[PDB]
RNA sequence: CAUACUUGAAACUGUAAGGUUGGCGUAUG
């Protein structure tokens, strides 16, 4: 075999939120599959058996059965038009791609986004056919793949827009990383088998995470526990709700403890007053902090955690 | 603007960056 892509490092698949234009720029990158807080890591691409100047460029596309350019837009670093691009120097074939945002289409826009997605593709020359529609692929890169697209090719944009506007998951999306080498007259004309990564899902995407403690007035209590608490929540079922407090061990293990009250006096579905679990060893003589959680008794859901701690009497 | 069926905005702050607020639509009054 010849020249082709391998993707080093797969993008994380969960904990990432997409973002809306209103929201303002820098939120933070793309977190690379063995990323850690203490040792930062990013996708990274490698080109195999070649060496030498090369474009590499990262699209947004679906995650269906048949893959698709998708409506948002990847932001940030070397990032124009939704699409990131990059050079791979002559000698380093090994690209990463730090400070990335997925920039989050609204529901309105879809349609008109899309469409003027698979134009700029098809006008760039960038994977048209897989990506728009097959019989598009006539339109290659050549240091300008038609840089100006006919009638019936907008028209071939067009039904294919709407087709694909139908079925868009928009909690949902895939990279793409697409390879060129110079060609004779040096143009990155010579495109290499792209290679699709990992699919990545929207931390925000509708129903992630339902269950939701507010506010507490207290977040701090005796390890001898018996302690009330007044917690606001989003809404819960009286009879299938549950305050969990953990705290992760050293080894493999994990204590667990549960706030004690009733279905009474779950109030109006949007408060919960309980009294405070005993704590693991009411023999500290330091603090301890732990975690308290809203969880469903049916699904075993899970709100997102929040910080409590535990003091010695 | 309030229900109903539903689901997704608008922002702000400002980073070895993230966090907080939290949502389109159809219909009915």
């Amino acid at each position: 075999g010849g020249p082709y892509l391998q993707i080093l490092e797969q993008p994380k698949q969960r904990g990432f939120r997409f973002r809306y234009v209103c929201e303002g720029p820098s939120h933070g990158g793309l977190p690379g599959a063995s990323s850690e807080k203490n040792k930062k890591s990013y996708p990274q691409v490698k080109i195999c058996n070649y060496v030498g100047p090369a474009k590499v460029i990262v699209q947004l596309v679906t995650n269906g059965k048949n893959i698709h350019l998708h409506a948002h837009s990847l932001v940030g670093k070397h990032c124009e038009d939704g699409v990131c691009t990059v050079t791979a120097g002559p000698k380093d074939m090994v690209v990463g791609f730090a400070n990335l945002g997925i920039l989050h289409v609204t529901k309105k826009k879809v349609f008109e986004t899309l469409e003027a997605r698979m134009t700029e593709a098809c006008i760039r020359g960038y994977n048209p056919g897989l990506l728009v529609h097959s019989d598009l692929a006539y339109l290659q890169a050549e240091g300008g793949g038609d840089r100006q697209l006919t009638d019936r090719e907008k028209e071939i944009i067009r039904q294919a827009a709407v087709q694909q506007t139908k079925e868009m998951d928009l909690s949902v999306v895939r990279l793409m990383f697409t390879a060129f080498l110079p060609d004779s007259t040096g143009s990155f004309t010579r495109r290499l088998e792209p290679v699709v990564s990992d699919a990545i899902y929207d931390s925000k995407a509708p129903n992630a995470s339902n269950l939701k403690i507010v506010r507490m007035d207290r977040t701090a209590g005796c390890v001898t526990g018996g302690e009330e608490i007044y917690l606001l929540c989003d809404k819960v079922q009286k009879d299938d709700i549950q305050i969990r407090f953990y705290e992760e061990e050293e080894n493999g293990g994990v204590w667990e403890g549960f706030g004690d009250f009733s279905p009474t006096d779950v109030h109006r579905q949007f408060a919960i007053v309980f009294k405070t679990p005993k704590y693991k060893d009411v023999n500290i003589t330091k603090p301890a902090s732990v975690f308290v959680q809203l969880r469903r008794k049916s699904d075993l859901e899970t709100s997102e955690p929040k910080p409590f701690l535990y003091y010695p009497e």
